[PDB]
């Protein structure tokens, strides 16, 4: 078919090969760029959603080396309130997220010291994403992160534009429905390459954005090519994220909905759910194991920085039989 | 490999579209098109000649939204002339109806009572049966004739260079279709209206996609390859207007839906190539169109695609794997 | 690796092509070859095992134009007595198994009129295998039809040894476990296109033993290159299959077990189990549908004999989500 | 595509070893094998090093049976060393223990108490503490060295020229192992096994194949594709002789079996890299091993080979689809 261009890897169809190491997971320097101005002492970022960042997530994020994104549910004093809220917190660094056109929005943010606007959409290779992102460089001084994009194309004209940071992935989210009711998206793996291929040579920063379940998928993000990754479900069940909690038989849940889906769309056609995720108390635990998972990520593939590990890192294609050999099998957990 | 292996076929699961660069919004995109090469839609949605989907009164509401219903077969010729008059005498509304091999009598009396197309379908379209009827027809009276179901591109150009006005594809995805485990036979959906496509176009005449749409995403993808317009059975068999019968099973309601080769459409009136199934019951055929256009515009502003033609020139996709698709739908979360 | 030969594929693994067709499947011939000198009128074998053929099922399976094979778990007495049966009930014709040495058991099946001698093994492609074929042709004058094998060297030696039929499956049967046992196998579709690339050379019959579970799987079987198949988990469950019957909750089960099972042996690792399939009645209605899948298989292929059929037929390999597409979806069965 | 992917990796699963002209029965056929360049077994098997699978009860029965033991390292050096004497006083048997890096005074005690082969074990073998550890031991003591876990041809060079006496391949493939979840490395074993073999095999040096046996026919493939023995965990763990304790969970008896980077076990004496398990209650672990070296010979004979050198010489195989999986398994019948 004249239209297969070929084929898409997400995370779970490949495996990073282990290299000579010198280097222990405690030894490694997990420091990035989260834009051509920012950087963070480990490259996690909290999704820009209305059940994953608030002030607390987005404090909580920044103490750990991190970031939190406080999302543009609300309204702009009230976002404005919440960037407060975190620079009262200490010298921490926070990010917001606007939409298209949202050129006062934007200047009220940096005025209140915000670190990085997160110019989101889900098409960010679009006119009126370029215009918006023209009228903010022109009209005040910060780093933009654009996204939400999956191609080299994309990628090259929004940088030509003035991007701060490249913002990747369509599709691959936990809640999201694009791939299902639009037919549209990339895998991430391929998407990250793609984006890096391009990003790269003017050092320009990609986020890897959706889609990752476990601290392995954020070594495989890095390592082809991303400088963080950001994360919305696994934070959602922590104590620090504003969703709702509810008691589903005899577990806790707590709610995480897709800011395209019909409820965060209440407060087009869907193209996000309404789900729930088991509670898992304190975010420090869940982002100790994620660093945890990274370090020795890093570790088996000899790499001392995220850089090194770029230059350093290779993987294997695997089958659907490949990944049941990777996960438990045969054997029931207690 | 072996000598007769011509290579890997693709469904609707094994793809991606890829997203253009877009400067026009969904609400912006034209869904205008071809049902055939006389004849126009709004949107590109035709409902299956089925007897658990189409009659009257969902041809009427097809119609309303745009699109277009195609009245089975599983009736006397006088019961589907009337259904035919129904629609026509429900405002000016454009209507199909299906014929099978050799009823020149019945499309004959379709055409008098103002039908605008004539679906000649087959489980083979690419038979010498379904050939004479064809040339049969297009001697004996004036209409579009859409022919199907075929899948290769020898099909496509035989039933085109005699006389096909529209050429519908598919041969094994419906989701009541047992043809492929009965018979062993089938192309995978992409593969087939690709292949179709090729010899098609040049002509300029429709392609319908037709079987094993589910989900919104699957009429862009199924578009985007080449298809004109596609047609939709198991997804508006469980509306207010198609015409099967309801059960209640347990807590939920559910209504009848049944291949027209399974063992009870064939007694309404060879093995079975079909099963009698039951879908879920989803009230309003409104609310389920208006989705699946909500969906195919998604899709188009992705693509930066103001009309199907500019959509057949901007897209491309990407196979993914298994696992690939199990980051397309909903993971590691529980839905409400 | 060095060693990989390539990808292997199944039934489910592909799709046989429609062609043009100017044939009715009620027109088609299924008369086919047996071996070289034995014809049948359709191209099915009931399988030489103990819980699927004995006289009964082979006179059903003769008056229906195939063959059944009896099995050779029994002394050379009953079977000769089960060989007797058939041939008098009519002309029918009926073939029998034997195992690797067994000369006196040949003989006395040959006096009793057989059709045809099954030299059955785990491994066809053996010294002792090819020594008794050796001896049988040389003591008596019947067809043999050896077995089971999956390649080209294994099909070119039996054949310059006088088989006059060849047997193809080793791990495709829905109750062997060999492949996973020894690790040992190789998927039937490519197993019988590597045969027939040898067989067709010399005008010598393969027959496609094992994992045949629907009707459509006879087509492909036969469009490859196949001049019969062999069944036996679909004829188990009739009513004229020697298995016994067990009411489970309120299903009807007749037993069914490999030849290589535990309790097939005591009647070496077993390389095949003991199981249940459900109760389908009388065999002739079970022979009457497969039959109508094959002649609406060749009705889309325009082939109204099977030799028409090797020689329009193509395929298309599909993937685990076309497969999907294929059986019934989305809707529940009533 | 993409510049950083080395190709397809396939396990156990994703293949078939295709049968060969054979004249050897399975009865006859040779399963003696090297565990190291100087040690040989009757049978090509050995017991994981883990505290739930391998001491000394376990040790004396693979060594009865032709096989041998390594004694796990969560123990002290003279628990250690108390465990390899009673198996050394259990007759003229063979037996091995696991150290880890730095553990020169353990190595030298378990040598000097009559092991006859060290396994240097670590999660990532190709590390330069290891590498140091290896050369430490070669120089201050004679024995046998087993190095391990590594998965690549250089990993596997780098190893053997300072001094490794065996290679033993695995990152990812055990029952119990996460690593490819919490840490997103591995390699699939066939694949794995073929890359050090590779080069191992030019030395003259054997592989051990470990973790990720699940069937007797997996043996077959491993040794078949370059191993020279492989190691179990999961299978052994389940039977009389192991040290884990038994526990009623429903209607039947289970054993625990945990991965030695499970939480628990390193509370025994970083983030986890295996789970705490069970698995079912087997009985006595010569049933078991009689059926594992039942299957290898069964495939040694269908390959036509009588020493599992001659098995590498002759071996091949098919890759195979899930679709292939399903074949080859028991499929539509309920079993007994
Ligand atoms: C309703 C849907 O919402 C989302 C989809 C994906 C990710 C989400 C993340 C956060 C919040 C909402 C999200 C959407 O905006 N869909 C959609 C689809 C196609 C579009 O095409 C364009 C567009 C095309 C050309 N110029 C400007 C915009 N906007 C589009 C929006
Ligand atoms: C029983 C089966 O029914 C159907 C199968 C698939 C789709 C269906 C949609 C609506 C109604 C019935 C359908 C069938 O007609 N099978 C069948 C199979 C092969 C055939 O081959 C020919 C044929 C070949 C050559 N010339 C004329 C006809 N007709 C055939 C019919
Ligand atoms: C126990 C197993 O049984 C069967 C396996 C597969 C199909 C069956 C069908 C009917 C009855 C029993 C069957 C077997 O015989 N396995 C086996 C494995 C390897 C062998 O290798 C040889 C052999 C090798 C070289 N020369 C002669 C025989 N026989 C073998 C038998
Ligand atoms: C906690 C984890 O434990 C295991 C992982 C895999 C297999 C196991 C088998 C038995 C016992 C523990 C196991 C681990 O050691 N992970 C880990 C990850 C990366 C590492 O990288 C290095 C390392 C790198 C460079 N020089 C020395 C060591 N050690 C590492 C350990
Ligand atoms: O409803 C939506 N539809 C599609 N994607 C969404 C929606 N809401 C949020 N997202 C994306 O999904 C990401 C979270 O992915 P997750 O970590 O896999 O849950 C966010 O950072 C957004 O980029
Ligand atoms: O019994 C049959 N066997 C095979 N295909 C059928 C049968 N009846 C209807 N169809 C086809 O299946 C389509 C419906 O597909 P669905 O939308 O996937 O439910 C119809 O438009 C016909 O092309
Ligand atoms: O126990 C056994 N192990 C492996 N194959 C067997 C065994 N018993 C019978 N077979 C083969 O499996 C075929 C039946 O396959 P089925 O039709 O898929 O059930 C028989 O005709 C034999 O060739
Ligand atoms: O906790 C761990 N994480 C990863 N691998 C482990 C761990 N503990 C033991 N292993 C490995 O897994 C093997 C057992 O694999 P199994 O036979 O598939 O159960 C052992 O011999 C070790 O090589």
């Amino acid at each position: 078919g004249t239209k297969n261009i070929g084929k898409g890897l997400t995370f779970e169809d490949i495996l990073l090969v282990p290299n000579y190491s010198e280097v222990l997971p405690r030894e490694v320097s997990l420091e990035t760029k989260l834009t051509k101005n920012v950087s963070l002492k480990i490259p996690l970022i909290s999704s820009a959603m209305d059940t994953v960042t608030e002030h607390l997530m987005a404090v909580g994020m920044a103490r750990l080396g991190g970031i939190g994104i406080i999302h543009k549910n609300m309204d702009m004093e009230s976002q404005v309130n919440e960037v407060l809220k975190v620079k009262n917190s200490g010298g921490l660094r926070v990010g917001a997220a606007i939409g298209v056109n949202e050129i006062e929005r934007a200047k009220l943010l940096v005025e209140a010291g915000v670190d990085v606007i997160v110019l989101d959409s889900a098409h960010g290779h679009s006119l009126n994403i370029i215009r918006t992102l023209k009228e903010i460089k022109s009209k005040m001084n910060i780093d933009v992160i654009v996204g939400n994009v999956v191609t080299e194309e994309a990628t090259k004209e929004l940088i030509e534009n003035g991007a701060d940071g490249i913002k990747v992935g369509i599709g691959p989210g936990s809640i999201c429905t694009t791939r299902i009711v639009a037919g549209v998206g990339v895998p991430q793996i391929t998407a990250i390459e793609k984006c890096s291929s391009v990003a790269s040579k003017f050092g320009i920063p990609i986020i890897a954005d959706g889609g990752i379940r476990y601290s392995g998928d954020i070594g495989k993000a890095l390592a082809v090519g991303a400088s963080s990754v950001m994360i919305g479900s696994i934070l959602a069940g922590t104590e620090e994220s504003p969703g709702e909690k509810e008691l589903i038989g005899d577990t806790v849940y707590k709610y995480y909905r897709g800011m395209g889906s019909v409820g965060a769309m209440k407060s087009m056609v869907p193209e996000g759910i309404e789900g729930r995720v088991k509670y898992k108390g304190e975010m420090e635990g869940v982002v100790y194991q994620l660093v945890g998972g990274l370090r020795s990520c890093m570790g088996y593939l000899g790499s001392a920085s995220i850089e090194e590990l770029w230059k350093k890192s290779s993987y294997v294609e695997i089958t659907t039989s490949g990944l049941r050999e990777s996960h438990v099998h045969d054997v029931e957990i207690v």
